[PDB]
């Protein structure tokens, strides 16, 4: 997958025992949530508070997803806090694309990659990325 | 129930999207475990980082829950941080009582109360609240 | 405060799995309330109709949010049965309807809770009283 | 890439509720990974036995940590049909092996999902190539 940028927007995730299995490790399970957690703070931090919530509800766009992947290359645990590296990577006229790189300590315990669609949020209806919106996500995608 | 003193623990804890319900609110199946979120934070605070998990496994101490309840006030939405006013409201000889109160833009959305016993955690065994940890919870408990 | 469960009480089975359990190797706290209001879902399945708040809420436009819940957890969960959590409705007011939900795994107890509900118009987010139709469905589930 | 399942597929059912809704009335997109996990655990209850993942582990002291996951979503996941997960070993190394589930309702396939985990001796927390044990369980359940 693409390296870091320097540039990328951290969201920090609090990881507790009740997000660990019996292995004493964040379950699989909770990991694309925290991840996709960083993305809604994402679209906090860049376009207004309420991430998605406020995406949707008021600007009626919704972002859909129609893929992800991670690998997992160390454990998660509540040791440290998860610092949520995320950036979009992509803008085509039709999808997205965010990376997420989940480090702890330093160490980086999960690379992630997450492709959405845009749509008509009330009507559930597929449309083209919005211009406003290309506008404001361009600017931090890395060469 | 008992009102928050100025001295409260306060974790924030970030509602997005994903922890709303078709009605637009933060699902109540999760403010549980929002509220015990902040308590694990509050151990992370004034015991050491890691929270639970540093507790039990390192400490060898575990705090299973023997009693919740919770008075749901006003929604919980993305719109605001969930700033959750954490506090210990008593220790007895078996059990402490953590009061959580969960505040969005200064308004009281829930007030919760969480009752643990205290393990040697290995052993899967009932102790009296250690000494050790009474001194550090007594001087947080209000008048 | 909280009464015994009735032999009529509706059953719905949750299963308890790896994902569930913290490093004590029982559920998670946090998770119960989850099962617990899975099982009111179910109830409401059950006896108003498929779907359960999904249905009710979006088909129906009734909502029943929730203003209190309270739960003793007197034995863990885990993964070696199937969680046994029998529902049934305590009281219904004008307003609120109250369910109780025992987590029973193996005949043993393992939590007891009880949750109350208010009824709004769903998709004005008003409240209302409990609807007549409604009532009709609950009451003859309420036991002595 | 991700393989057509086939007529020999586990098929593990998962109930979608209200509570796994988010305000566009669909599944939240990070509770489907848990709704695949499900299925797996399921797996090997059905194939290793009852208890899953906590069986295997706490039990067999077999671990299987996660190393990958990838999932397409294709068609919204809702509570008004049962999620019919068909899952399935796609391969299995001597390392690794790879589950598959598709996620579908009605008959549609909402979403197409590949997971890869690695074996553990559990109680150490250190890499272990597959057991022959297992080995022998899993390789009759491997497509062509
Ligand atoms: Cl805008
Ligand atoms: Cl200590």
């Amino acid at each position: 997958m693409q390296p870091r940028p320097d540039s990328a927007f951290v969201h920090d995730v609090r990881v507790t025992w009740g997000d660990c299995d019996p292995a004493k490790i964040a379950y699989t399970g909770h990991l694309p949530r925290f991840a996709l957690e960083a993305i809604d703070a994402w679209w906090s931090e860049y376009h207004g508070p309420g991430g998605w919530y406020h995406l949707e509800l008021d600007t009626n766009v919704g972002t859909p997803f129609v893929r992800l992947e991670m690998d997992f290359k160390s454990p998660v645990t509540p040791r440290h806090i998860l610092k949520c590296h995320t950036w979009p990577t992509r803008l085509g006229t039709k999808s997205i694309t965010f990376r997420v790189d989940g480090v702890q300590d330093g160490v980086t315990c999960f690379v992630g990659a997450f492709t959405c669609v845009f749509t008509i949020a009330d009507q559930f209806k597929s449309q083209p990325a919005p211009d406003h919106l290309r506008a404001l996500i361009e600017p931090h995608i890395p060469a």
